[PDB]
């Protein structure tokens, strides 16, 4: 028995929670009730396997059990049409079918939230179904959410109500903590979506490279042999969580924290405080610890990597280990570099050793390698420096609007909603990183753009409309940013054509929050740039200036929200003029 295994390790709480998340992430459109049912039928079975370890099918692989359970509702194609197919499949992958069918953008209605007076009551009456509903909603809207981390977000979500419901001003104590969590959750989710895309679309060697750089940056004092161990394990953990195997991922993840904390003196000195607490908190801590201080007297890289005469020979012996050692050695002394830049230098070095080593005189050919690193390193520095300056003058909103115009011109085929969402997130880097010392600016900015751009890539892969996006997304994981910065204005795009249904105006806008108001304005700008790419400099503003006027007036005029229809057609006349 395996299901027996995981049960004993995670116990009832966690085991039950993880299974729900797994089920919710597979059948995102399936109602809460049904999921709870299967989860229970599923948990009950488990309990018997514990006692009798060969009873029904207790001898099974979680994949058959889980699969069959879901298939008791999936065969209902009138609800989940294309799902029934996966069910008719077999063992080798009646699952590859499921994972392949995950929606990164489910057509699930907005999740609005009941007055502080209800959530509190509902929470107190039944604390179980309240928290269960949380995970269900998150996991079903974020099919790649790092499961073990979702359990941590849950323990915090509970503590939010556990406390604020006992306030004097609940709405005051809650609202905050609830926002803060909604944001941090969308981040953790994007951070993880990139980790799964790497493994799934580029391979484990790719993820392994990213881990070596990252870990070496964080734990400079750690030895190469140690980092590899860590990289090996961490890779397996994420491979499982991304293959849909959450129970083993959670288990293995706990084992790693245990290890890392045990060999504390051998890895980092800033681990102490993470090793002193509740596991879930210990795991989230280690994963977010600050880099350790850099080892005092460190030799120069040129020594064993460009000046040694045995370079080519060692490369031939164990290239992967050699290049791994290079990356580890370069990253440990450069916490001021982003992880993609470090991977760019490593790829440039390998490429050089390849052509150089088959030469009539290596050491002569590869002897000036660091000369090619210069441009690679300066490029992001200049980009960061310049976009931060600009972001400072215009602020976040105006900056976002700049990227919006820019990016819609780059790839006009992309759907407006994605452009708006992506441009917004790109602008949010300014507030997030610009306020940092140049020593921490690049790692902050560039790696965050690797997450934001990945989101655009996974969202585009759904319905590919621009081969330029496909190319930049597929050609290189590490050069995605550089690829997109290089893109200019699509000279082959043909302007859209106005039609009524293009943009709808109903008064319903005057009720929405300040945010959804800007958003509707940004959605307008994108639609504008799609209809008038070229002609655009400052007619854009002049017009956007006009759109604001429209809303202001019509929302505060007291006619039926009629002017909306009349004046709606009025502005269109003006717009076209420009
Ligand atoms: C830090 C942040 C403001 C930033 C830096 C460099 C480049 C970009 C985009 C425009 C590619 C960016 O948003
Ligand atoms: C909302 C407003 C800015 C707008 C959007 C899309 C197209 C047009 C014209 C070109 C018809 C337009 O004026």
């Amino acid at each position: 028995s395996e299901v027996a295994h995981r049960f004993k390790d995670l116990g009832e709480e966690n085991f039950k929670a993880l299974v729900l998340i797994a089920f919710a992430q597979y059948l995102q459109q399936c109602p809460f009730e049904d999921h709870v049912k299967l989860v229970n039928e599923v948990t009950e079975f488990a309990k018997t396997c514990v006692a009798d370890e060969s009873a029904e099918n207790c001898d099974k692989s979680l994949h058959t059990l889980f699969g069959d359970k879901l298939c008791t509702v999936a065969t209902l194609r009138e609800t989940y049409g294309e799902m029934a197919d996966c069910c008719a499949k077999q063992e080798p992958e009646r699952n590859e079918c499921f994972l392949q069918h995950k929606d990164d953008n489910p057509n699930l209605p907005r999740l609005v939230r009941p007055e502080v007076d209800v959530m509190c009551t509902a929470f107190h009456d039944n604390e179980e179904t309240f928290l269960k509903k949380y995970l269900y909603e998150i996991a079903r809207r974020h099919p790649y959410f790092y499961a073990p981390e979702l359990l941590f977000f849950a323990k915090r979500y509970k503590a939010a109500f556990t406390e604020c419901c006992q306030a004097a001003d609940k709405a005051a104590c809650l609202l905050p903590k609830l926002d803060e969590l909604r944001d941090e959750g969308k981040a953790s989710s994007a951070k993880q979506r990139l980790k799964c895309a790497s493994l799934q679309k580029f391979g484990e060697r790719a993820f392994k490279a990213w881990a070596v750089a990252r870990l070496s940056q964080r734990f400079p004092k750690a030895e190469f042999a140690e980092v590899s161990k860590l990289v090996t394990d961490l890779t397996k953990v994420h491979t499982e969580c991304c293959h849909g195997d959450l129970l083993e991922c959670a288990d293995d993840r706990a084992d790693l924290a245990k290890y890392i904390c045990e060999n504390q003196d051998s890895i980092s000195s800033k681990l102490k405080e993470c090793c002193e607490k509740p596991l879930l908190e210990k795991s989230h801590c280690i994963a977010e610890v600050e880099n350790d201080e850099m080892p005092a007297d460190l030799p120069s890289l040129a020594a064993d990597f460009v000046e040694s005469k045995d370079v080519c020979k060692n490369y031939a012996e164990a290239k992967d280990v050699f290049l791994g050692m290079f990356l580890y050695e370069y990253a440990r002394r450069h916490p001021d570099y982003s992880v993609v830049l470090l991977l760019r230098l490593a790829k440039t070095y390998e490429t050089t050793l390849e052509k150089c080593c088959a030469a009539a005189d290596p050491h002569e050919c590869y002897a000036k390698v660091f000369d090619e690193f210069k441009p690679l390193v300066e490029e992001p520095q200049n980009l960061i420096k310049q976009n931060c300056e600009l972001f400072e003058q215009l602020g976040e909103y105006k900056f976002q609007n700049a990227l919006l115009v820019r990016y819609t011109k780059k790839v006009p085929q992309v759907s407006t909603p994605t452009l708006v969402e992506v441009s917004r997130n790109l602008g949010k880097v300014g507030s997030k990183c610009c306020k940092h010392p140049e020593a921490k600016r690049m790692p902050c900015a560039e790696d965050y753009l690797s997450v934001v751009l990945n989101q655009l890539c996974v969202l585009h892969e759904k319905t590919p409309v621009s081969d330029r996006v496909t190319k930049c997304c597929t050609e290189s994981l590490v050069n995605r940013r550089p690829c997109f910065s290089a893109l200019e204005v699509d000279e082959t795009y043909v302007p859209k054509e106005f039609n009524a249904e293009t943009f709808t105006f109903h008064a319903d806008i005057c009720t929405l929050s300040e945010k959804e108001r800007q958003i509707k304005k940004q959605t307008a700008l994108v639609e504008l740039v799609k209809h008038k790419p070229k002609a655009t400099k400052e007619q854009l503003k002049a017009v956007m200036d006009d759109f604001a006027a429209f809303v202001e007036k019509c929302c505060k005029a007291d006619d039926k929200e009629t002017c909306f229809a009349e004046e709606g057609k009025k502005l269109v006349a003006a717009s076209q003029a420009a």
